[PDB]
This record gives structure tokens, C-alpha cells and sequence, in this order.
RNA sequence: GUGAAAUACCACCCUGGCGCGGCUGGGGGCCUAACCCUCGGAUGGGGGGACAGCGCUUGGCGGGCAGUUUGACUGGGGCGG
């Protein structure tokens, strides 16, 4: 953990839970990377991956463009894009592929669907937000 | 590039571990002051001691007691059928 981490984390909260369009004005900034940024948010899943009757997949495009799948220990990942835009086009952005994810629930998936967001980047930290 | 997985700063997760803390269940030891026993004497001393005893509750063992059941046919009834 390098220095940029050390103004990184000590500028943003684990700690405090944030919601999407509150924190989406944060990611361009807390990404101190020496180029090429893709910011990714992130969700702990709320199903079985062990049943396969329960898995999804498929290619849907962001309203924006470049410039979704179940893993065997039942998490999310997922590309948006390139850094490009900016924090306002990406707080407009960061409802647009969340709720489209949302609409592969399976039936017999057990309890809350989404079951803790962090705003990240690959260049960045932990920010506790909500999806809504 | 002879394994399909890429060996970066990253979160999101699995799996176990310890670390702190929040809620916490469980054990041991010591104490005494409730409670108990005792003391020619006591607003006290000694002994036991948060056990025991007692309340409410759980499940159990339980002829020591209680209420009862223990069929009809039938060359008498039972036995057999
Ligand atoms: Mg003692
Ligand atoms: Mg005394
Ligand atoms: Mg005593
Ligand atoms: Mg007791
Ligand atoms: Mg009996
Ligand atoms: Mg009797
Ligand atoms: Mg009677
Ligand atoms: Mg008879
Ligand atoms: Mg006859
Ligand atoms: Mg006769
Ligand atoms: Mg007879
Ligand atoms: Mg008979």
C-alpha cells in the first residue's frame, strides 16, 4: 500500500454507508493512477452459486460505451467502459447497469439480491454505498 | 509461453487462522455480604456460601399411591377354536 493509498482511504469511508449518486462524484478523483483508469463498483451476491439454476449471463451494453456473471464463490464483476466520462456522466451512468443487472434474478435465490456495494476502481478504495 | 488461469496498484468474494471490538453462550478459581448452620456472649464471631434451600418453569424416572380397562359365541364356564 503506496502513499497515493494513504490519501486515498484517509479521504473516504468504509466506515459510513453512502449511497450512488452521493459517491459517484468521488471516483474520478480517488483514482490517483499514472494512466489509463476503469473505475469498477462492485456487489457481494445474495444467491447459491453452488445450483446452477440459479446462474445468469449475457452481453448488455452501457448507454455510453467502452472508449455480467455469476463465479463459483458468487460475487459480481463487470467493465463500464474507460475512465472517459466524467462525474456527472457517470453518477447519470452508475444506476443505468445495476438495475439492468437486477433483472436476472433467479427464482429460488434466497434473501437480499445485492448484498453490499463498494464504489471502487482498479485503481482505488473501499466506499461503502448503497445501489439505490 | 509445454497446461488452457496471469502473476501490477485495486475493491468485491471464498476458505481457513489469528488480531481488536460489538453483541455473547460456556467453563474454573478466589471473595463475602444475600441464604444456610452454629457460637454461656451477638448493630458481632466462626463455618458453608452465591452453592444449598425456596418460587415459577422443562423434561424424566416413578404400583409408593389413585382411577379404571382387561370382548362376545360357547350343548356350564374356562382352555381350545
Ligand atoms: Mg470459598
Ligand atoms: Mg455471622
Ligand atoms: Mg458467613
Ligand atoms: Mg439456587
Ligand atoms: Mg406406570
Ligand atoms: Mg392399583
Ligand atoms: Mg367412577
Ligand atoms: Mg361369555
Ligand atoms: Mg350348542
Ligand atoms: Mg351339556
Ligand atoms: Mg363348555
Ligand atoms: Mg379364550
Amino acid at each position: 500500500h503506496g502513499k497515493r493509498y494513504r490519501a486515498l482511504l484517509e479521504k473516504v469511508d468504509p466506515n459510513k454507508i453512502y449511497t450512488i449518486d452521493e459517491a459517484a462524484h468521488l471516483v474520478k478523483e480517488l483514482a490517483t493512477a499514472k494512466f489509463d483508469e476503469t473505475v469498477e463498483v462492485h456487489a457481494k451476491l445474495g444467491i447459491d452459486p453452488r445450483r446452477s439454476d440459479q446462474n445468469v449471463r449475457g452481453t448488455v451494453s452501457l448507454p455510453h460505451g467502452l472508449g455480467f456473471r455469476n463465479d463459483k464463490t458468487g460475487a459480481i464483476h463487470a467493465p463500464v467502459g474507460k475512465a472517459s466520462f466524467p462525474p456527472e456522466k457517470l453518477a447519470d451512468n452508475i444506476r443505468a447497469f445495476i438495475r439492468a443487472l437486477e433483472a436476472h434474478k433467479p427464482e429460488g435465490a434466497k434473501g437480499t439480491f445485492l448484498r453490499s456495494v463498494y464504489v471502487t476502481t482498479t485503481m482505488g478504495p473501499s466506499v461503502r454505498i448503497n445501489p439505490h
